[PDB]
């Protein structure tokens, strides 16, 4: 595969300190992951950042979807085009700690990683959302099975977590 430059942390994980966009627009992987909320609205983020990089594509698409399915789960995802950064985008709801949701779904939420056989991907949960990101790295590197590559914008982030135990 053209991913290139990542820190390996297990079998399956690597990690590198990239912005999602750019590895995304350079290695256009089959699938890239989106740090989503239940209504598919990209405002901020990831899913702000991927939106923009498509033209607002993607959040025009999620608005059909959303009509058409109503909201996802906390934890749960759906697979919608990937426009000009991936073949399909796999949008994933981790859990929004900060407005009470239950941390626990934050391993529901990396499940769906495991029906693909390969990601490129964010820390679900550690943004804005509130979870803390050492745990969403770990529960990513005990949940899912398949190949991902996780991406993490923050090199003060990065830097602590490639120094912590898993
Ligand atoms: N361009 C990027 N590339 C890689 N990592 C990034 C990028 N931007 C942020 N991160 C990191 O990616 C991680 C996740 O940060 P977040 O994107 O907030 O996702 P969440 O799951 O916590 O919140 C979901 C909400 O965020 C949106 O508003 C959605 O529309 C949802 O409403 C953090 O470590 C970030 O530093």
């Amino acid at each position: 595969n053209s991913f290139s430059g990542y820190l390996k942390l297990t079998d399956n994980v690597y990690i590198k300190n990239a912005d999602i966009v750019e590895e995304a627009k350079k290695v256009k992987p089959t699938v890239v992951v989106n740090a989503a909320n239940v209504y598919l609205k990209h405002g901020g983020g990831v899913a702000g950042a991927l939106n923009k990089a498509t033209n607002n594509a993607m959040q025009v698409e999620s608005d059909d979807y959303i009509a058409t399915n109503g909201p996802l789960k906390v934890g749960g995802s759906c697979v919608l085009s990937g426009h000009n950064l991936a073949k399909h985008c796999l949008h994933v709801v981790g859990p929004n700690v900060n407005k009470g949701e239950d941390i626990q779904l934050l391993k529901s939420a990396y499940e769906n990683f495991n029906q693909h056989e390969v990601l490129l991907a964010p820390l679900l949960s550690a943004g804005i959302f509130g979870a803390d990101p050492i745990h969403s790295l770990r529960v990513c590197v005990d949940t899912v099975r398949t190949n991902v590559y996780l991406a993490v914008f923050d090199k003060n982030l990065y830097d602590k977590l490639v120094s912590s135990f898993l």
